């Protein structure tokens, strides 16, 4: 019925830099060679999200982003084998090509057709299935998932168990796969140790499961905004402090506190200085800091390299190191076997038409995770 | 005859930066409680003892530096069990207290007992056992091997076989360890995989020692001098580059010549510019670099975050990640069993009379490793 048509449908574009988004109607191609075209469900409202409306992550506009979402196959183009109509499935913003070196190295994830480096935002092949008052719309890491239908690549797209609630496990498609795959895959957090976690939004509450899932014996969360505690200490956080609150910086206190550094720290806010401060904080001879946060785009921080010289380790990943067509759906079932919670990460749900309180409700300090739905 | 007393002796006092060392006589203190009064066999040049003339470096002038050497015991104070009057020993620039967080870590060498973090220049009680024409000369980093006697704290030291080539196995003190266990022991280099040594003097070419010994594949040599390179292929190099010979930043060269980055880089240098340089040319998504270089004192490198948020690990460490007194006698035993080799390193070898000019030989770019003979 709808199948070899363009749909016309509501998505909502991003026509410019810090501005609303506008909710109007989008001309959806048919997938061609190796695409799958997807109705969404449900998206979530991530930083990174925000990031492009404030020019911080740096991605061609006009645009439609998102990109933590779920929905249902409702047709494939010729060839593809992974997917089916009707299939429940999880848009991957980081591909899984399976045939490129990093796909084939064991530790490997960030795999090499991506839409992050070089930003074109395009399908594969260099061209967009996205119209708006007949103008050509760019995509948003291979998935813009704020539509009420997308068109992904195969390598771009992971099927998920069919009876899975599609309003919790769209936060398997970013915030919580990355926060928790930081931890105890990037990090490799060991029982018995000492964590520090700057930043308690939903990447964060992610991290702090991973870590809690590792067996930490201490998990102290970092923020400045001190309405994100009381949930930090339900999911796992043994203590929470508020830089504001000391007239020393803040590595020095975790480092008085950890009796000496702590083991593992992650940076899960984008900001430079913090970058600086997550990696001072462990331990000088056997200390682990993983990055998570986005910078601020072109910018370089500066540092003391004998930070490392000392024996620190420092380390980044995207999408808490999950190679993603291969984990997201071992994610999914995980949570169906109650391995890990979500609801703790969703403090707020929406219809997709109020996309725009959802970004408000962010950028206020007031949600973890709000979640829109079509 | 020189058990409790003061011993006279000739070493060789730095009085200030920028100068020749002063050859003359120093007097030289009977050991304390725990600690042990070595006589000096063998001492090489490496870099930071450079550094430590040059400013580079920065520790209490004025100062005997040495911190690469074999000697005898010549007594032992009260409560020393380690080692006896007669024994071969290594002074240990890092010490290995056994009893701080850090030497009971699996991983972590650097002792919180070190003299590298806040330099005193001192005994671990705070004085000093050097006496030169009426004044208190400072030690380096718990050591001071440019003298014919020393006084170490009995964590500084380690006892070795008796059967031991002190000619040779002093760089095991220092250069050899360092290089080896960077490639070895702190970036755990794969079969198979390609590496990046930046700096191929003493440490850069111990650590092409360690990349062959763990079965690299490629091991690609960067010097700006390309006198170095035949050494660095005799000892397992299989390509080596001189940035000066191309117009492109070499990170750039190097990425082409991984087809994409390669799997380890060192940094066996001392620059800002090449730890960035050597961080960017490792794989983006799965490459490790190792800072082994001591940058110039109190200056920062600036970078990118997103070098590493796509992957990378960057790490640094101390004597190659080694724990000091664990490990230098099964280094030693290693030596004698035929494990590796320490003859390619030495270039030179002068009695200790000449320090200058073994100094200006590595100034010049003409040596390796001098050794200087009491
Ligand atoms: N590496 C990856 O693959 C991914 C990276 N990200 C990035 O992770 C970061 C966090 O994402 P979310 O949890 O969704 O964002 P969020 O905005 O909900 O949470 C950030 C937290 O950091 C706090 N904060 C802000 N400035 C601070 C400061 N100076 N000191 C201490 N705390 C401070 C804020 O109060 C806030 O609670 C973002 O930068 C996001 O772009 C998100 C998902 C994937
Ligand atoms: N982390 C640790 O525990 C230790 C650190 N070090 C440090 O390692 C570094 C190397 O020590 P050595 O091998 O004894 O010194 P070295 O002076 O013999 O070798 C340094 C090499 O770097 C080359 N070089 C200089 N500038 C270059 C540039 N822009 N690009 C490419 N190559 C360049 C030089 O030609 C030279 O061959 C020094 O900084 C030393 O202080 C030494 C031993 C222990
Ligand atoms: O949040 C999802 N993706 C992010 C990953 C880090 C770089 C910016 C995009
Ligand atoms: O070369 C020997 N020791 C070095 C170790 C790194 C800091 C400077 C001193
Ligand atoms: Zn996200
Ligand atoms: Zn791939
Ligand atoms: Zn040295
Ligand atoms: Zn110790």
């Amino acid at each position: 019925s709808t199948a070899g048509k363009v749909i016309k449908c509501k998505a909502a574009v991003l026509w410019e830099e810090k501005k609303p988004f506008s909710i109007e109607e989008v001309e959806v191609a048919p997938p061609k060679a190796h695409e799958v075209r997807i109705k969404m469900v449900a998206t979530g409202i991530c930083r990174s999200d925000d990031h492009v409306v404030s020019g911080t992550l740096v991605t061609p506009l006009p645009v439609i982003a998102g990109h933590e979402a779920a929905g249902i196959v409702e047709s494939i183009g010729e060839g593809v084998t992974t997917v089916r109509p009707g299939d429940k499935v999880i848009p991957l913003y980081t591909p899984q090509c399976g045939k490129c070196r990093v796909c084939k190295h064991p530790e490997g994830n960030f795999c090499l057709k991506n839409d992050l480096s070089m930003p074109r935002g395009t399908m594969q092949d260099g061209t967009s299935r996205f119209t708006c008052r007949g103008k050509p719309i760019h995509h948003f890491l291979g998935t813009s998932t704020f539509s009420q239908y997308t068109v992904v690549d195969e390598i771009s797209v992971a099927k998920i168990d069919a009876a899975s609630p599609l309003e919790k496990v769209c936060l398997i498609g970013c915030g919580f796969s990355t926060g928790y795959g930081s931890a105890v895959k990037v990090a490799k957090v060991t029982q018995g140790s000492t964590c520090a976690v700057f930043g308690l939004g939903g990447v964060g509450l992610s991290v702090i499961m991973g870590c809690k899932a590792a067996g930490a014996a201490r998990i102290i969360g970092v923020d400045i905004n001190k309405d994100k505690f009381a949930k930090a200490k339900e999911v796992g956080a043994t203590e929470c402090v508020n830089p504001q609150d000391y007239k020393k910086p803040i590595q020095e206190v975790l480092t008085e506190m950890s009796n000496g550094g702590v083991d593992f720290s992650f940076e899960v806010i984008g900001r430079l200085d913090t970058m600086v401060t997550a990696l001072s904080c462990c331990q000088e001879a056997y200390g682990v800091s993983v990055i998570v946060g986005v910078p601020p785009d072109s910018q370089n921080l500066s540092m003391n390299p004998m930070l490392l010289l000392s024996g620190r380790t420092w380390k980044g990943a995207i999408f808490g190191g999950f190679k993603s067509k291969d984990s997201v759906p071992k994610l999914v079932a995980d949570f169906m076997a109650k391995k890990f919670a979500l609801d703790p990460l969703i403090t707020h749900v929406l219809p997709f038409e109020k996309i725009n309180e959802g970004f408000d409700l962010l950028r206020s300090g007031e949600s973890i995770r709000t979640i829109l739905t079509f």
